[PDB]
């Protein structure tokens, strides 16, 4: 069988990423009816940056398929320095079943799955959040019922990981996406393209504009993020000014259609991208949404690990 | 209906015994009560780090079936990036028991009062309650009814054993004596607390610099790191001419490090009347009987 | 009597045989042997931390059926706030075994002297006696019985893997080689140990600064990187001395026809050996990092049964 990777949204085609979805919402049901890591056997989970949040929910997700997450922090000599990445993943596929990495650029990711023989996992990356879309999509199910033919728009950093992953996953799943951000702060166009031909497959849309509210009005879902990452404070610029007309508070929301939904990747910065009054109000799906990192990454592990 | 331990007194007296039985019997039966298999996690939380705690915690919640999630001090810090509601309301989702150990009691309190299942104090800068469920335990094995007997804590009474030994003891119908120094003295909001639960059950609370008649009679005696700074706590020190004042077959505690020489000697601690070590341990069975115990009224 | 694995010899010849015997077993059935269901607890305790043995070990442990409850270098340093003796105690009521990596041999002892479960050497100063389990389970897997093989060890010849191989290697019947310049070479007391043991083998020991002649029939070639962090402002150019004594083409081509590769990793590549001899076909050092997990999953199942 070819080993399935999965470092951006598009590793999916959009009757994969069907089952995908639909193997979490039974997982969410019954969570400890999958056992394909009984053993235990091992996931690797690495960081190379630590995300507390990213570890819990991996770590219970896959003891609950059985296994035994081996989790590698960043204090660890680091991938790459005491031994080559490909010396790492040539061991690391003799110790365990599975992958799971949050790394920096792309072109890492990439090199770990060309030589990995067992599937290798984006966690979080620079680039893409895929596992948290994957998340979102499933929460988004579970307000609205089917995805094809929402209309979904984000607001603040077009060119973050989640700007990126909504844009691919999303189109994936034939939401029409737009993405509100000032200019400068575009998605990446190779991003950009690949939505946009993946899109035609599904009759979903991309939109990139500098208009919020025509962003805002008849979404059925408003997502925003931190228009900030812990590498970017140092980057020069002000990443405030530029952004605040994107904040999603409830005049924006009042745009939308009367039913929709807010999600956001936390954590939230309460005052900037987001505002207390939507944070907590009844449109939030936050909560939910941070939930099914478990059922979707569970899910992901799964249908991978019977692929390959 | 979610009940909390985040103080010895959180427990009443009938449910103190409800607890101590349960460790008994998980002590004798390690594996048999499996309230989170699935496993279905709990949160454990360091502000700041403890071994001993998290190691006794991480054994416990595995023999009940479960998998424990730990996030030490620099994870942590509760509030690091996002308010402390925003992690209870999502933690609550993720594990089935919130376990915390953090300095200010006031953190304590605002966990509580947002999470929607149970949270435990594991260690606090003014309680230590799992660790004196760990000692009633071990007091219970080794003499029989709580009720009635007399313990005497010796050195700091104004740190956190002093308090959860007034509390935990007094709830158990034990008379409990503090011996410290009139700087090193108890929390007065604390030692009124325990002062109204002993009407309750019949104890009593005494507080001295007289360590030789605090020892005198003593079933139980006491004591704790004391941290020259360390002058006025050696006439407290636990050593053999206290012990000798003692009831007999009196037994000796110590929550865990001991400094020996200082707080409490070598003869005192490895000899027939410690129960250090059976205390150690009973940390471990105590925990799992508060988990099994918050977990299935809650 | 409790069983302890400080150092290779600690396990006789018929010993090591039943260990590797169990762990040629364990890695056809990695999850049939399970002396630590429950979970049990077994302590893993790092004075400092060792990525790949925590894995190994954590991993292991698990498959036996138990918890490891790992401590590392962060947590409080052990000794510190209290004695060995008194964390022995305590962690014998915890746990079913301890595995700790810490440096000197005197800490390792003074554990096993009070604990009343086995204590584990997961990596020392001195030795290196689970990735020579390991070693030994490898070079059996790919050249069958070990009496009578001739292994060469070339680099520094005083650090843990040149001591644990001679005295695991004899002990498996092997006639083992330290080639290490002048300066290097291993411990008075090991080699002497290491002679010892030989005689019941029918193994023998050979020091020596010549590399070409330790290299010439042997059947398994053996190197380790020439610095540990802790040498590294020991003062000394740790380069130069060892140049003659890299694992290379031609030093391998000296060898026996069908010569095996061993090193334990991390391996720098361009040093101590090269690309061509990490990745040719000789190299076996994939499948002895995998026999890691394996060798200290069986030696923890026979402690376990004889404890
Ligand atoms: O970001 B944090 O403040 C945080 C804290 C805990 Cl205790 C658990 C998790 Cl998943 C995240
Ligand atoms: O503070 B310590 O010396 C310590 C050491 C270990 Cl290995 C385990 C525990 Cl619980 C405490
Ligand atoms: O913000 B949170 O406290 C949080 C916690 C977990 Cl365990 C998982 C996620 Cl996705 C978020
Ligand atoms: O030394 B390291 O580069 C390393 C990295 C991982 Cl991901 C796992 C292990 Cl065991 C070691
Ligand atoms: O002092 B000790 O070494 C110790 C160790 C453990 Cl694992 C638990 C407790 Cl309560 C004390
Ligand atoms: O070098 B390696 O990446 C490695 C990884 C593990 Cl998990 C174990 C060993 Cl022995 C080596």
């Amino acid at each position: 069988s070819v080993i399935r990777h999965f470092l951006r949204d598009d590793d999916l085609s959009p009757a994969e990423q069907a089952e995908v979805l639909e193997l979490a919402a039974e997982l969410k049901k019954d969570p400890v009816s999958r056992r394909p890591l009984q053993g235990p056997r091992g996931v690797a989970v690495i960081f190379d940056k630590n995300s507390t949040r990213t570890r819990f929910s991996f770590e219970l997700g896959i003891a609950q398929l059985g296994g035994h997450a081996v989790v590698v922090d960043s204090g660890s000599t680091q991938l790459g320095r005491d031994e080559t990445l490909q010396d790492t993943a040539k061991v690391l596929s003799r110790y365990v079943d599975a992958i799971v990495w949050r790394t920096f650029g792309q072109e890492r990711l990439d090199a770990m799955a060309s030589v990995a023989t067992v599937p290798v996992i984006n966690a979080l990356s620079d680039e893409f959040h895929p596992c948290q879309v994957l998340a979102d999509l499933q929460t988004i199910a579970e307000r609205k019922g089917a995805l094809r033919g929402l209309r979904l728009s984000y607001f603040g950093d077009g060119a973050n990981n989640m700007a990126h992953s909504l844009l691919l996953g999303g189109v994936t799943a034939g939401i029409h996406v737009t993405v509100a951000a000032p200019e400068g702060f575009l998605p990446d166009p190779s991003v950009r393209a690949a939505a946009e031909r993946r899109a035609q497959d599904t009759g979903a849309s991309v939109t990139v504009t500098a208009d919020a509210h025509a962003a805002a009005a008849g979404a059925d879902v408003l997502v925003t993020d931190t228009w900030t990452s812990m590498g970017q404070e140092n980057d020069g610029l002000d990443r405030v000014k530029p952004f605040r007309p994107f904040q999603l508070n409830s005049r924006l929301l009042a745009l939308a259609d009367s039913d929709a939904i807010v999600l956001h990747c936390l954590p939230a910065h309460r005052g900037d991208e987001i505002t207390d009054a939507v944070m907590d109000g009844p449109a939030s799906a936050v909560w939910d949404e941070a939930e099914n990192r478990l059922h979707a990454q569970k899910a992901l592990l799964v249908w991978l690990l019977e692929r390959s």
